[PDB]
């Protein structure tokens, strides 16, 4: 029915990343940053992806 | 005093655009592509251009 605001934020954030990273189309890595920024593991002990600094490290090492 | 982070980035991005198009020198056309990647006008509801999709086509629409 909807992408919700949950993805309005993620998908649009990926677009924001594109300006930061200088390219007209959303890279899989840019959408990965957006996903990772909003992603979480909803358990009693919150778990999460390595923070964005490592994600960026790898996003810079690869391509 | 400064060109802002914004023109620093736009003028250098225009060089990046040369590289995407395989052009020898920065064109005014390239500056416009760089501006599309970084075009955002401060407002509550900000104005902006499409990152780059339309301008690639619009470059073809020039002689």
């Amino acid at each position: 029915i909807t992408p919700s605001y949950a993805l309005g934020k993620v998908l649009q954030d990926a677009a924001k990343i594109q300006k930061q990273q200088k390219d007209s189309f959303i890279a899989q890595d840019h959408i990965l940053f957006a996903l990772f920024n909003d992603s979480s593991i909803q358990q009693i002990f919150k778990e999460a992806q390595v923070d964005i600094e490592a994600i960026k490290q790898q996003a810079l090492e690869l391509r």
